[PDB]
């Protein structure tokens, strides 16, 4: 289903922060990466292994999101369609978050915060990624993102 743009920032346990196009190549040779992501059920960080990582939507429809945190403005650019976590009612597309809506920020490795949407725009086409976890999910530049599998 959704994925982002090649320069969106994963942080994994053994190359440290990278790309997720940097690590759709590292995973042709390496299987062994742990992604940080977050079990829903006891609303702890938790490391994730990745099961899949890959270059699934070229030329894709893209928004760029502008998440109010912490830290200041992070931005994340992902496919309409992609869900993103939210505290008050779970995954929500993408071009379906409100400034209502509570998401989930990591801002450090074991530490999360509450991010609110800023602003929503569409942005030109390209090449999206995504990656498969165990937990079905991952931080990605620090924002809680849903991971399909289907
Ligand atoms: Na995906
Ligand atoms: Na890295
Ligand atoms: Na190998
Ligand atoms: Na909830
Ligand atoms: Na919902
Ligand atoms: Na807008």
């Amino acid at each position: 289903g959704g994925a982002l743009v090649g320069s969106s920032e994963i942080i994994t346990r053994n190359y440290g922060k990278t790309t997720i196009k940097e690590v759709v190549e590292i995973f042709d040779n390496d299987k062994n990466i742990q992604v940080l992501a977050f079990n829903t059920h006891t609303d702890n960080i938790e490391w994730a292994p990745i099961k899949a990582a890959q270059l699934t939507r070229p030329n894709a429809e893209l928004v760029e999101l502008e998440i109010d945190t912490l830290h200041g403005v992070k931005t994340i650019r992902c496919t309409p369609d992609h869900p993103v976590y939210t505290k008050n009612r779970g995954y929500v597309r993408a071009d379906e978050l409100t400034d209502d809506d509570e998401l989930v920020v990591a801002i450090m490795e074991a530490k999360t915060y509450i991010g609110k949407l800023k602003s929503r725009k569409i942005v030109s086409n390209e090449d999206t990624y995504d990656i498969q976890t165990s937990t079905h999910n991952f931080f990605a530049n620090d924002i809680l993102v849903h991971a399909s599998e289907i």
